[PDB]
This record gives C-alpha cells, sequence and structure tokens, in this order.
C-alpha cells in the first residue's frame, strides 16, 4: 500500500469515492492510499483503498475510477532511466497517467515522454 508522488509539483494521486481523480499535496489524505496490484509482469492495476475503485483510462483521455475492472484498468509500469516510474495505458497505448502542476489530472491525449507530468515515485 503506497502513495504515488508526482514529480510535477509534488502532488500525490488521489482517488475519490465517487470516482473522481485528482492530486493533493497532503500526505495524510486518506484517499491517496493505493494498492498497486501486479497483474502480469510489467503490468499493474491501481486501486484506491478507501474509494474501492480502480483507476481507469477512457478512449478520450479522461482518467476516472470505476467499480469494475475492465481492460481499461491495466497500465504498463516502467522504471525510467531517471528512477521515476511511468504508467501507460495497456489499452490506449500512447497515453500516460499524469498530473498537472495545478493538481488536476492531465488528459491522456496530451501526455508523452519527456513531460514531468507523467513521472511518479511510489512511496510506502
Amino acid at each position: 500500500p503506497k502513495r504515488l508522488y508526482c514529480k510535477n509539483g509534488g502532488f500525490f494521486l488521489r482517488i475519490h469515492p465517487d470516482g473522481r481523480v485528482d492530486g493533493v499535496r497532503e500526505k495524510s489524505d486518506p484517499h491517496i492510499k493505493l494498492q498497486l496490484q501486479a497483474e502480469e509482469r510489467g503490468v499493474v492495476s491501481i486501486k484506491g483503498v478507501c474509494a474501492n475503485r480502480y483507476l481507469a483510462m477512457k478512449e478520450d483521455g479522461r482518467l476516472l475510477a470505476s467499480k469494475c475492472v475492465t481492460d481499461e484498468c491495466f497500465f504498463f509500469e516502467r522504471l525510467e532511466s531517471n528512477n521515476y516510474n511511468t504508467y501507460r495505458s495497456r489499452k490506449y497505448t500512447s497515453w500516460y497517467v499524469a498530473l498537472k502542476r495545478t493538481g488536476q489530472y492531465k488528459l491522456g491525449s496530451k501526455t508523452g515522454p519527456g513531460q514531468k507530468a507523467i513521472l511518479f515515485l511510489p512511496m510506502s
């Protein structure tokens, strides 16, 4: 059970009970506790412990959290050369999970390698 700290402003990924995803910098927020389940080698599912929902990425780039586990909930997890990890959708292969410098999530379709927004460090 980890927290995912984003290099882009230092927000932690937060999954709310109603399915909304955003970022906050408060380490005691209960909704930033996550479960990263290894689904296959290099692939994980990310679940919000309190929300009881799985992070998912939609065809249009939206990020939200669902009750169901479908193929939109699988992400390839890679440790990059800078020792940060990235989470790229298994279904929408060019898009990454990411947070903006203001704390809101960044649409999948506007992400890509090289942006700080896509870099996260898993913390206990």
